[PDB]
């Protein structure tokens, strides 16, 4: 292991990402991309310039779980290869962020019930709107709860910091 993981998470910022379907998280895991509404796009871009690592923690609505977490590797950009998200229009979305997955394993909410987010009224960290920032200590402990993803090598992520 957890040492490189702790290094990547040192002084990071964390954001809760809530997807309404599994297809979008699967696309993000396969293509290394995410897109969000402009209100959150602006917050993530500010965060990306402000911190060594910005971590997105993903949860599919109604799943009772987180599906993993990833680190922003770019600010949002437009153009690019289109992404066939399952939308609840594509013009309403902001740009596309490139992301590097740190863990593609799931974590059930039952395992994070002891973690509260000060930036959301100390409600359990599972609770929050899409884009809710997670305070540093809560976010770090939440990431450390995930099962280790032995498919990922954090060596290349570290070099991007």
């Amino acid at each position: 292991g957890t040492s490189k993981l702790k290094y990547v998470l040192q002084d990071a910022r964390f954001f809760l990402i809530k997807s309404n379907n599994h297809e979008n998280v699967s696309l993000a895991k396969a293509k290394g991309v995410w897109s969000t509404l402009p209100v959150n796009e602006k917050k993530l871009n500010l965060a990306f310039r402000s911190a060594r690592s910005v971590i997105l923690i993903f949860s599919v609505r109604e799943s009772g779980k987180f599906q993993g977490f990833a680190r922003l590797s770019s600010e949002s950009h437009h153009g690019g290869s289109p992404i066939h998200w399952v939308l609840p229009s594509a013009k309403m979305l902001g740009g596309v962020f490139k992301i590097d997955w740190i863990c593609r394993r799931e974590l059930p909410f039952t395992k994070s019930a002891h973690l509260t987010n000060p930036w959301n009224e100390h409600k359990p960290v599972k609770i929050g709107r899409d884009g809710q920032e997670i305070e540093l200590e809560c976010g770090t402990q939440l990431c450390l709860l995930f099962p280790p993803d032995e498919s990922i090598d954090l060596y290349q992520v570290i070099h991007k910091m």
